[PDB]
């Protein structure tokens, strides 16, 4: 199965000078919990904005260059991408907008995270039909300490 994990702000607003125009531990948390024992894939400048794999996990990224890399599998389109998988029960997508738009269709639960804070960006979330998704569950999170902005989880499935 395909899933996109993603943190938005106000506005769909998902990156600026490739970076997150935000720091929230908490999101990174929920990230790593519903990351964990999963694949990740995720395009080219977000790889290396990382320039890190995750710990124990397929790491696969997609690109037209030849791989500059041999820590991660390097795929060139979707359907092969997932062939690139194998037998799992879930698969992730991290992002970022075009992957993102890509895999919507292809998608058939989100992992979002609502920041509630308007920021400046020039990537954004692919707009989603919210006819498509049913939200099963829903986590209210006001910002603290280590959090700079109130937040909320939620989890979407298609119909
Ligand atoms: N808030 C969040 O949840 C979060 C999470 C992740 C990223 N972000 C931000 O979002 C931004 C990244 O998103 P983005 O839309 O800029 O890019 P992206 O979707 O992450 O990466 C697209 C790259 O992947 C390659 N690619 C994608 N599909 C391909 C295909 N079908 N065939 C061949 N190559 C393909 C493209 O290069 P080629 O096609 O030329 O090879 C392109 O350069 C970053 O600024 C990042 O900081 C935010
Ligand atoms: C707020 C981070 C975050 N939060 C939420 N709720 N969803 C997400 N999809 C992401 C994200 C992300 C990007 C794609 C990412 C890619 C990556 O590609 C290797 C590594 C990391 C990462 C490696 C280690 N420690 C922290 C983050 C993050």
């Amino acid at each position: 199965m395909i899933s996109l994990i993603a943190a938005l702000a106000v506005d769909r607003v998902i990156g600026m000078e490739n970076a997150m125009p935000w720091n929230l531990p908490a999101d990174l948390a929920w990230f790593k919990r519903n990351t964990l024992n999963k694949p990740v894939v995720m395009g080219r400048l977000t790889w290396e904005s990382i320039g890190r794999p995750l710990p124990g996990r397929k790491n696969i990224v997609i690109s037209s260059k030849p791989g500059s890399d041999d820590r991660v599998q390097w795929v060139s389109s979707v359907e092969e991408a997932i062939a690139a998988c194998g037998d799992v029960e879930e698969i992730m997508v991290i992002g970022g907008g075009r992957v993102y738009e890509q895999f919507l269709p292809k998608a058939q639960k989100l992992y979002l995270t609502h920041i509630d804070a308007e920021v400046e960006g020039d990537t954004h979330f692919p707009d989603y039909d919210p006819d498509e998704w049913e939200s099963v569950f829903s986590e209210f999170h006001d910002a603290d300490a280590q959090n700079s902005h109130s937040y909320c989880f939620e989890i979407l499935e298609r119909r």
